[PDB]
C-alpha cells in the first residue's frame, strides 16, 4: 500500500489468481451501469474506487486506486482484523488449505484475526505497532484483551471507539444478512478512530460468487461484536 497526498492509497495488485480477482471485484462492484441493490448498498461499506492506475511509462505495473480510509483523521489509529473462519477459499488445495490454517490454527473458533494496528499515544507523542504475530499468538483466554490494546488512547479506554465500532460493524453485517451472491475469505475491516471512526471493508483478492449466506464472515462479525461489547464493561 502507497499512500498517496492526493487522499488516495494505490495498491499494488498481488500476483494472479488474486491481483486479477480483486481488480474484478472492484470493477463489478463499481460498474456505472450497476443498478443491483446490494451491490449498490455494498459500495458504503467498500474504499471509493478510482479504477485501475498505472504509471505513466510502466503500462505493466497495475494498481488499484482506492480511497485512503485514514486520510480525514488527524492522528489515526488503525487497525485491520481478517474476518472469517476459513482464510482459503473454495478452491484451494489441500496443501494451500493446510498453509492457510496452519497461520492461524484458531480462525474457525475465533473467526477473525488482528493483522495489526498502529496505535498513537498522547502522553508519548509516538506510535505503538503490532505486526502480524501478535494477532496469531492471541487465543480464546487473551483475544478480548489483544482487542483492548487498540483502544489505550488518550489517558484511557476509548469506549466511545469501541462502541462506534460496534455500530457500523452492525450496518456491515446487516449487509451480510441481506445478501446471498457474495462470499469473502480472507478479507478484512479496517478500523481507524482520531488518537489526537471508519469501519471499512478491505482485501478482496478471496471474494467469490455464492448462493448462501456468508455464514463464517457472519460469524466473525457477531464473535467481533460480542468482544467490543464486553470491552464496553472494562
Ligand atoms: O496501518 C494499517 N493499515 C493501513 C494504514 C494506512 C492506510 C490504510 C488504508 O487506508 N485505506 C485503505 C484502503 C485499502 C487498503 C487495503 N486494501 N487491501 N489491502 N489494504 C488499505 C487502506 C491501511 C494496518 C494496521 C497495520
Amino acid at each position: 500500500i502507497l499512500q498517496h497526498p492526493d487522499g488516495t492509497v494505490l495498491k499494488q495488485l498481488q500476483p494472479p489468481p488474486r491481483g486479477p480477482r480483486e481488480l474484478e471485484f472492484y470493477n463489478m462492484v463499481y460498474a456505472a451501469d450497476c443498478f443491483d441493490g446490494v451491490l449498490l448498498e455494498l459500495r458504503k461499506y467498500l474504499p471509493k474506487y478510482y479504477g485501475i492506475w498505472s504509471p505513466p511509462t510502466a503500462p505493466n505495473d497495475l494498481y488499484l486506486k482506492l480511497e485512503d480510509v485514514t486520510h480525514k483523521f488527524n492522528k489515526p489509529c488503525i487497525m485491520d482484523v481478517k474476518i472469517g473462519q476459513k482464510s482459503y477459499d473454495p478452491f484451494a488445495s489441500s496443501e494451500k488449505i493446510q498453509q492457510q490454517v496452519s497461520k492461524y490454527p484458531l480462525m474457525e473458533e475465533i473467526g477473525f484475526l488482528v493483522l495489526g494496528m498502529r496505535v498513537y499515544h498522547v502522553h508519548s507523542d509516538s506510535y505503538e505497532t503490532e505486526n502480524q504475530h501478535y494477532g496469531r499468538s492471541l487465543t480464546k483466554e487473551t483475544i478480548k484483551d489483544g482487542v483492548s490494546r487498540f483502544f489505550h488512547n488518550g489517558y484511557c479506554l476509548r469506549k466511545d471507539a469501541v462502541a462506534a465500532s460496534i455500530q457500523k460493524i452492525e450496518k456491515i453485517l446487516q449487509w451480510f444478512e441481506n445478501q446471498k451472491q457474495l462470499n469473502f475469505y480472507a478479507s478484512s475491516l479496517l478500523f481507524v478512530y482520531e488518537g489526537s471512526v471508519e469501519v471499512r471493508m478491505i482485501d478482496f483478492a478471496h471474494v467469490f460468487p455464492s448462493n448462501t449466506i456468508d455464514e463464517g464472515y457472519v460469524y466473525g462479525l457477531k464473535h467481533l461484536i460480542s468482544v467490543l461489547r464486553s470491552i464496553l464493561d472494562n
